[PDB]
RNA sequence: CCGGG
RNA sequence: UCCCGGG
């Protein structure tokens, strides 16, 4: 987005400063080129003379304005995808009750009861539990008063910027490219869930190529579904974006919201209104307040869904801007926010689409670094989706999500205090797909120290997970 | 609590 | 932080 104003200010929102991610015994063995993001501006691991506060917001390069003709084209694409979407999900998009929005429904998990509340509550020193009753599914006066302002479209808010405490490639650590998290007020999250929660629930439940969304999928089971779909196409592309979230233009966001969340598709009028409050935002980071036009706040309710929907419209838009007679049948895709796999029998030229995506403010590049440009004839077994390759399991003949051993090494190399046992169990569920020898090697550092699930036990669990009756081949 | 986006 | 998936 475009920074329009950055006045310094009285009140101060102090972040975090130091990581909770401490090295494990595995770190000494694998010595990964990965470490915790820089959270302090004076982190010695940083490159000298590189201030952390600058690079955080460098992603805000501007808010691409589109022509009348590009907007009408985009409107057509948004409406075309919307048609497909609401056809599959139905039109029961009436507001969720307060209770439902808090407690969730089938396809939509309940709100986190003790996550950050946002502004202005964090300046008062107050937790989510004080504002909202998560067991009961009810709200205090302050939230109800905010609820009332949103009804009448008079509600205004600020986003609380947090530095993301996570493992990053050391190049990005040293370059100070710590990701941020735009924390919205808990009431904003609540109302958004009220306005579009059922839609979201339906999306999650209906995940797959048809709606072009993997939000809600379970890679253990769904890799067989997705893998077999995409293997039917002659060409598959693995597309990377540069700062996807920041670079959604005001025009694209507004038109997408206008076409997808219409009252004629069952939504309350304020579905459109509440989503449109994400366009022009005020961000609070320490003593500064930054006003941004364009871009999606990473950490609002349904950020993943909104990004996924945009991804879908972008691909349609870019193809129709370059080629003639392009429809939704012309290709297939699945995305998860900025992450995307696209396939087609037509030999599309994604190199030629680069400028057409640029007209939206988005920079596409191939997922592999080498080979200067996009290439034809790539298959499903060459691409990364959700940091997972599609490899055929030779025991069952099903697709399994394989993570790169270097990534698993990095994950296993760091942990927060007193979680190591728990993390190992969780990560073993990722690592089983790398096969027995690699599984043994990844956990070898932890032997004698923690309980490591046997390879065999997780393999049988998985064989049941994918279908179930494949397990019931007792010969 | 862990992974992914 | 938001969702998603798994304990």
């Amino acid at each position: 987005g475009l920074i329009v104003d950055t006045r310094d200010v009285e009140e101060r929102v102090h972040v975090a400063r130091k990581t909770k991610l401490a090295p494990t015994v595995a770190h000494g063995v694998f010595n990964p080129e990965f470490g915790p993001a820089a959270l302090s501006n004076k982190d010695p691991r940083l490159n000298e003379g590189v201030v952390l506060d600058e690079v955080i917001f460098s992603k805000h390069k501007g808010d691409t304005k589109m022509s009348a003709e590009d907007k009408a084209l985009f409107r057509r694409c948004a409406a075309d995808y919307a048609s497909r979407l609401h056809s599959v999900l139905g039109t029961a998009n009436a507001p969720l009750s307060i209770y439902e929005a808090i407690k969730g429904v089938d396809g939509l998990d309940a709100m986190e009861p003790d996550t950050a509340p946002g502004l202005p509550w964090a300046l008062q020193g107050k937790r989510r539990g004080a504002l909202i009753d998560f067991e009961n599914g009810t709200v205090g006066p302050e939230v109800e008063a905010a609820l009332k302002l949103m009804e009448k479209r008079e509600y205004k808010f600020a986003c609380q910027t947090f530095l993301k405490d996570e493992i990053r490639p050391m190049e990005k650590v040293r370059a100070g490219k710590t990701r941020i998290v735009d924390v919205l007020p808990v009431e904003h999250i609540l109302y958004t869930r009220m306005m579009i929660g059922r839609f979201c629930a339906q999306m999650h439940s209906n995940n797959g190529p048809q709606i072009g969304s993997a939000v809600g999928c379970n890679p253990d089971v769904d890799w067989q579904r997705f893998g077999t779909h995409f293997a039917q196409y002659r060409n598959v592309w693995d597309v990377d974006y540069s700062a996807f979230d920041a670079n959604h233009c005001s025009d694209a966001m507004n038109i997408m919201f206008e076409e997808v969340f219409r009252t004629e598709f069952g939504f309350h009028p304020n579905a459109e209104w509440i989503l449109k409050t994400l366009v022009n935002t005020e961000h609070a980071y320490e003593n500064k307040r930054i006003t941004v036009e364009g871009g999606m706040p990473s950490g609002c309710s349904a950020t993943s869904i909104i990004n996924t929907i945009l991804n879908n419209i972008y691909v349609l838009y870019a193809l129709r801007r370059h080629y003639e007679g392009v429809e939704l049948d012309t290709y297939t895709m699945i995305s998860y926010g900025d992450d995307i796999v696209v396939a087609s029998d037509y030999d599309l030229d994604f190199e030629a689409l680069k400028p057409h995506f640029k007209s939206l403010g988005q920079t596409i590049t191939p997922a592999d670094k080498s080979d200067k440009g996009f290439v034809l004839g790539h298959s499903i077994t060459d691409v990364t989706f959700l940091k997972r390759h599609f490899h055929m399991d030779y025991g069952t003949g099903f697709y399994k999500p394989v993570m790169a051993s270097k990534t698993l090494e990095a994950i296993l190399s760091f942990a927060r205090r007193g979680t190591i046992q728990e993390k190992l169990i969780s990560v073993a569920g990722l690592a089983v797909h790398s096969g027995p020898d690699e599984y043994r090697r990844l956990f070898e550092p932890f032997q004698g120290l923690f309980e490591i699930p046997s390879y065999r036990s997780l393999y049988l669990r998985w064989v049941n997970a994918v279908c179930g009756d494949a397990a019931a081949a007792l010969e």
